[PDB]
RNA sequence: CUACCCAUGUCCAGGGUGAAGUUCAGGUAACACUGAAUGGAGGCCCGAACCCACGCACGUUGAAAAGUGCGGGGAUGAGGUGUGGGUAGGGGUGAAAUGCCAAUCGAACCUGGAGAUAGCUGGUUCUCUCCGAAAUAGCUUUAGGGCUAGCCUCAAGGUAAGAGUCUUGGAGGUAGAGCACUGAUUGGACUAGGGGCCCCUACCGGGUUACCGAAUUCAGUCAAACUCCGAAUGCCAAUGACUUAUCCUUGGGAGUCAGACUGCGAGUGAUAAGAUCCGUAGUCGAAAGGGAAACAGCCCAGACCGCCAGCUAAGGUCCCAAAGUAUACGUUAAGUGGAAAAGGAUGUGGAGUUGCUUAGACAACCAGGAUGUUGGCUUAGAAGCAGCCACCAUUUAAAGAGUGCG
RNA sequence: UAGGCCCAGGCGACUGUUUAGCAAAAACACAGGUCUCUGCGAAGCCGUAAGGCGAAGUAUAGGGGCUGACGCCUGCCCGGU
RNA sequence: UCCUAAGGUAGCGAAAUUCCUUGUCGGGUAAGUUCCGACCCGCACGAAAGGCGCAACGAUCUGGGCACUGUCUCAACGAGAGACUCGGUGAAAUUAUAGUACCUGUGAAGAUGCAGGUUACCCGCGACAGGACGGAAAGACCCCGUGGAGCUUUACUGCAGCC
RNA sequence: CUGGGGCGGUCGCCUCCUAAAAGGUAACGGAGGCGCCCAAAGGUUCCCUCAGAAUGGUUGGAAAUCAUUCGCAGAGUGUAAA
RNA sequence: AAGGGCCAUCGCUCAACGGAUAAAAGCUACCCCGGGGAUAACAGGCUUAUCUCCCCCAAGAGUCCACAUCGACGGGGAGGUUUGGCACCUCGAUGUCGGCUCAUCGCAUCCUGGGGCUGUAGUCGGUCCCAAGGGUUGGGCUGUUCGCCCAUUAAAGCGGUA
RNA sequence: UGGUGGCGAUAGCGAAGAGGUCACACCCGUUCCCAUACCGAACACGGAAGUUAAGCUCUUCAGCGCCGAUGGUAGUCGGGGGUUUCCCCCUGUGAGAGUAGGACGCCGCCAA
RNA sequence: GGUACCUAACCAGAAAGCCACGGCUAACUACGUGCCAGCAGCCGCGGUAAUACGUAGGUGGCAAGCGUUGUCCGGAAUUA
RNA sequence: GGGAGUACGGUCGCAAGACUGAAACUCAAAGGAAUUGACGGGGGCCCGCACAAGCGGUGGAGCAUGUGGUUUAAUUCGAAGCAACGCGAAGAACCUUACCAGGUCUUGACAUCCUCUGACAAUCCUAGAGAUAGGACGUCCCCUUCGGGGGCAGAGUGACAGGUGGUGCAUGGUUGUCGUCAGCUCGUGUCGUGAGAUGUUGGGUUAAGUCCCGCAACGAGCGCAACCCUUGAUCUUAGUUG
RNA sequence: CUUAUGACCUGGGCUACACACGUGCUACAAUGGACAGAACAAAGGGCAGCGAAACCGCGAGGUUAAGCCAAUCCCACAAAUCUGUUCUCAGUUCGGAUCGCAGUCUGCAACUCGACUGCGUGAAGCUGGAAUCGCUAGUAAUCGCGGAUCAGCAUGCCGCG
RNA sequence: GCCGAGGUGGUGGAAUUGGUAGACACGCUACCUUGAGGUGGUAGUGCCCAAUAGGGCUUACGGGUUCAAGUCCCGUCCUCGGUACCA
RNA sequence: GCCCGGAUAGCUCAGUUGGUAGAGCAGGGGAUUGAAAAUCCCCGUGUCCUUGGUUCGAUUCCGAGUCCGGGCACCA
RNA sequence: CCCGGAUAGCUCAGUCGGUAGAGCAGGGGAUUGAAAAUCCCCGUGUCCUUGGUUCGAUUCCGAGUCCGGGCACCA
């Protein structure tokens, strides 16, 4: 039955259209104020340290490095080394 | 007798209860009305005779083929009975039960067809000799019955044709075994492909994992309806040999068609039955004797008949109860043997392996019971000790931050 | 030697009758209700005719079925029979 | 919303119907599977197979209370009629022969009789009935017979009778 | 018929397994058929492979059709089974 | 000539399929009669699926602590009362449940006696072990057995024995 | 060498080569007989440029396939026995599997 | 009971409150408050400017008392 | 007034129910006639593109545009039947602009005060996205009988300033709307205890309370129309850039 | 309310879009399409404002620039119309969105987010369901033009024939 | 327990014949109508992707047979109608 | 006198021998109104009774009061 | 063995030789502040197939399916 309270938390991602209460708690190489992303590859937790790849657009994903997705990139110079702050 | 019914006489002790009326008085215009007295109706009440059977008790080879005892319900009407008649069995009759119709009734009674029929049950008498079975198959409104075939006897034949063993020759696909087909199924390597963390992002560009994974091959099992394989036997053979005589044909006559149990080969079941359905083999049935204490069905063995003789089998040999307290070598100590398991067990017997093992073990006695660091957390502490985490290392003959314990 | 009484309850209204000789009632009967047959040689019955029951009767009568005094009541379905 | 020719109205309701059940809720009792009062998830009540309620009635039938009681705890005693005893008369069902012990064990599976043991002098009499599968009735239930008789209707062929 | 009958299920045929390496053998024991169909699905004559897989490829896709190898067999055998 | 045989021949789920007839279904508790333990219920018998009684392995619960007490998924048995299988004796009769009457027998024990461990302070207790000599209440309901209930008692035992 | 038989693939595939003057083959063409559901692919018809590559034969080898012992074992006809869903002992029989091995051809007939 | 009383001496020293304040009904403003908290005998007041709630100021009422309460009569000619 | 002709108790009846007949409770009112109104699937008269008789479109199609919703950091706020929805916007690239993020700033961007001190500026420089800075140079205030005044600037100071913060159910003002519909009242007189009624209704007409007649009413006022413009004819005067 | 609900700057947004709604134009064609010729208005606007002619660009326009503070000059050559030519009934020689490339203007700056050409591309749609809306004579419909508003931008709204 | 029937869009219910539908009605869905309702009027409306075309998925569940299966065949599960008898 | 537990949002109630805290309702947030109801949703919104206390966080563990809830004692 | 039903989408009629007829439905029309129910219009038919008589002939004989009512054979 708390299985099924899981089940009905499914709206606990509807605070995150619309903002969310955010610092600028990703520190991009010592400058502030950046659009940055958590990587959905893995999480970026404080166990090895964590890259900001530069992308295409639509945001800077912070890859978490360690990972088979940021460590098979083309094009190296997109990946910049960040703060967690 | 009884069931109603038809004409006909007949009986019912007493007491209670009191309507319809009636009359009088009152009352009203007058009938309604009211009160007295009278009158006495009632499938009315209580209770005898008299009917009637409810409730127990007694009876039950009873006093009695339905009673008596102590009490009970109707007892002036749908009543009770006496006498004289009526209705007849596939009918009568019935305030109805299928009750009564002569101690009879889901069709009375009596002689008749009639010695009915009965595939059912009981019974079937004098003796020996001669050989002698079966309980299954098919079909059947049959399934406990029957006929044909199977197996037995009697007669006559053709005659050695039969059976057993050895011999060579096959047909056949279980038990076993195998996994090559069929299915089932273990595990690893490998992987098309598939999503998924998801990245870059037109479900489009590709990376990724133990997130799966078809195929793939490597080893691995498994079968009543899996066979590349495949025995023993059992069966049809030819062929001679040996030892035996029994087969077939024709004909008279049958009985048997409910079977049991022990072992191996299966099914049904619960790998339950002294269960059931069969296979092939026994015994019993139809077979007495001896053992299994006694006991159809197991283990021996077939009984013409007599003896106050002899030998063996199964099983027995201290005593019932005939036979060795024989003989050799071991083994149990439980009365196991004379009841049964998973499993538990310093019970013991005989093996084998190998560590320890007089520069001396085992038990026990005496001392050693460390260092880094009395370790530090979660916590108010842990010298491991609420419990981790480095399975660390030198002091030393030797001590693990540890067997434990609290 | 001649009532034991009181409280309720269904089932039968009631007195009556049967299971001679297991079973007396909650069954039958019953008054009343009721639908229907039947115009008189009625219908129904006995049973192949007669004959004289029904009835020396005549729809306010007589057979038959269904229920059961009285009081309150008896609604729906004509497709099948 | 499908289906009917039509979908149970009045009054009753765990009922002489009710399975689950002793339904639940209340009075009766210290305690109440029955009984009464109400409840309706009426398995399967229902209107002349009649529905409900009914004062009077019954050797009906369930339940409760008083009265009084050997019905009972818990038996006792007394009368008499059988019983036993002494003369009189004197049957019957049944009955293989019968000097008939009881434990196990076996067996047509539950012994008086056989085997193993155990105990027991012979013979009556008064009582009890555990047993002889004690007697009386070739089982009333149950299944077969190609039995049988009553009953039944849209089984079959028939017949009477009215058409 | 019947592991007492009742109801329920079945009744003859064909194939398999039980069946015990010949044939046969039962159970209300295990598995499925049949009351046909065909005028070519027979008769002969002559002819020639199949099932998938793997590729290569419009529409085409896992799976139409074309080749193309590798394929004694996995298919096809009017229809159940051996 | 009729009609008959011969031959070819068609009409039947006559399916219960070797087809008794061209043509067929019901109840008996109102019951008979011949038969059967060939064939049931009641009991006996064999077996033990089911049924209570034990145990085995131990994950775990029990603060820690498997083993005071419980003990899952699982295994193995013993008992022959129950629900049942089989149809062996009994259908020329073995009367069957429940109470009353007289009790008898086993022990897996309910009290009483003895003890061991305990999560046994003490008083009660839980649990196995030795014990069958003695006892085991009285009622309301139910036909009751069981069980609920009231009230006690030291205890309100279970199971045979047709 | 060719044609054609018989012998359980011990005759198989598989790979490695060799050979062709004739022989046998591919190979060259459809005018004709005949033809492919469409065709000279095959079947028919006829021809001989070059071709040993294919097949055809001739050799080597054991990689698969195949054959196949001995030894023992399973199971087992009968003989008895024991704790009786099974099992032991004796006489006799005797596989499969697994190998040792054999084998990548033998025997005929006719033409040259 | 030396009590009433009277005589003299003493001090602004000892000593006021509750009720009302929209209309009935004499007397009102300011804050708080926002169908909530609360008033209410009658009509009825408050969903953001409450003279009606609560508070403060200020009035008014009456006084050692004032309000509320339950009674009985009256107004009630509304038992005539 | 409801509770109610109900319950209970009793009589009466064959029953259905009649007759006698409450109470606890609860609202401050339920009803009586009358008046002005509004409505009527009530009547009579009568009007407008309302309907009929026609024309042309909207609803399908793309696209512009407007609000919905939804969407985001925010999608600024208001308007919501006709009488909001090409509307405030007679013009959203920044400005507008409020909204959202970042950068800021705090007598203020803007107004009076008050205290001074002098013109501030202008520019280029580096910043920086820019606001804002820091600077450089350049700071030149006028009018006076010399004190002052007029600004302008900055520094201050507390006053205050500021709000496109909220309520259009506090409001002025401003317009839509019924509709350019034919209506709304007053003065005097009476009428009726009073509310109100007459005038305005009755008759005849009109686009109309237009107007006439009648009339216990006579009158007046706001409305209608008119005078105001435009267009439609002509004359006078005036003719250029006509 | 106040070192913020006030002020300033950058940049974003008011323009989002799975989907309905009003409100507007351009169309679904032969009374049309295409090309050429011919002719015809009213009203308004113009000083950092209009810009002629002229030349150059395929063109939107560029270039220079007369004239005009205006019945003088410019915006402005009106369109429908008329007459020829061609088109022949189909998703086309109608449609013109959507979209690519190449351009021009204004302005600091046209990416979100402007207008207009030049080239290409060429869908939806072949008179639209129930229901509804306007209109009594220069109105209905139809065709262009002017202006406010604005640097820039109209299928919008006024106003004009 | 045994038989007999039947398992469905949001819901109720036909398609029970061999070839594909998931009728038809009622929901529900946007619009039209009304001042907003209910009502009435068109349009779709099984689930899920593609605003389109199309595809997947399926008629309790599970498996077979088929070129096929809501149906054919069989196992499980659910719910109804009928039976559970004689001593 | 004695001892034994609870002293938790606004209200109910979960955290319990140690993870600071939930849940329900109420209430508030705005859309829309005079504000309500209706419709659209959002939000916990706590001296864990205080005083202390071993501290490397305690609502719980401990004492100390206070307080609530108890049952035993104390007969003048 | 006889008798009953073979057309328009459907339900149904219907000539003695010369041909397409109703109703319901389909399609639209007007009607109506909407709605059915009415009110009109065309629609669509080898009159079952095959031969024959005959000038061709649903017409009408020569030749047959399938549904209902019965007499009555059925070993």
């Amino acid at each position: 039955e708390q299985e099924k309270i899981v089940q009905e938390v499914t709206g606990e991602p509807k605070p995150y259209p619309q903002g969310r209460k955010r610092e600028a708690g990703v520190r991009v190489k010592g400058i502030d104020n950046l659009l940055v992303r958590l990587s959905k590859c893995c999480n970026p937790v404080p166990g090895d340290d964590i890259v900001g790849f530069i992308t295409k657009g639509r945001g800077v994903s912070v890859h978490r490095e360690d990972c088979p997705n940021v460590k098979t990139n083309e094009a190296q110079e997109r990946l910049i080394p960040v703060e967690w702050e």
